[PDB]
């Protein structure tokens, strides 16, 4: 099951990144522009993070609702159930998750990826972002039965 | 376990949808004509979900353009065993055209649907009912693998 939990996980930020990916280099739009439609996309899946970074490994942009991402990827244990690897798992940071009141399953523990992104300088992917997706409720799961 | 595990997964997924949806079709700043149109534009990007929204008299106002109306499949609709609460279903259709061939190809004809009732009142009522499926081929795809 834990390898099922894995590939389920890789399916979404599959397509999670694609997603941001085609926000980001978004022809005839701002930086501006892109991060807003950015941020909304994010917002709206509710259990992902993200933290985009320039060419010097500076953090241009990441999400609300939680510390940036990156205080956590340089401590990130890659992922033994991910076959063909590039799958990383993070031990924080914790989300907010407002709007349900006390009780609601804590998201602090994620499968992270990463990948270059945004318009060409020249030729060359400016960015590269960072993506985090909670599986604190694949943890529960495991834990659980144990 | 997995399989009740398998449904709360879909179930919160679904919470989600339906939330989101619920707010783009009684959206207080916009027009009907506006509202639909923000559906329709968020709907055409999913990949593993379907919608039906159904009028006051129970017909189809839209559906989503990669298979036939889900409404259709009511009539075979089977309750969920591993949903323990609510009223969610299982369809074994419609198939959803998705894109690509060969591992990459995603083969959708298996949902679990809940509905609701959405929009504006019209006579302290709403005048649309939400209809909401999501994929669930790869939970059926892990099950049929360990059983050989
Ligand atoms: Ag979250
Ligand atoms: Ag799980
Ligand atoms: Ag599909
Ligand atoms: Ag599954």
């Amino acid at each position: 099951v834990k390898v099922h939990f894995a590939e389920q996980d890789i399916n979404d930020l599959k397509e999670i990144s694609a997603t941001l990916e085609r926000v980001l280099n978004h022809p005839d739009e701002t930086q501006a522009r892109r991060l807003m439609t950015l941020e909304d996309i994010v917002s709206g899946y509710s259990n992902v993070l993200i933290s985009l970074a320039d060419s010097q490994g500076k953090t241009v942009y990441h999400s609300p609702g939680a510390p940036d991402i990156r205080e956590f990827t340089r401590d990130a244990i890659p992922d033994k159930d991910a076959q063909g690897g590039e799958v990383y798992l993070l031990s924080g940071p914790t989300m907010m998750m407002p709007g349900h009141g006390h009780g609601h399953m804590e998201h602090s523990n994620w499968r992270m990826i990463n990948l270059p992104v945004g318009p060409l300088v020249d030729g060359k992917p400016i960015y590269t972002l960072y993506i985090a997706l909670s599986i604190d409720f694949h943890l529960h799961y495991i834990n659980d039965l144990m």
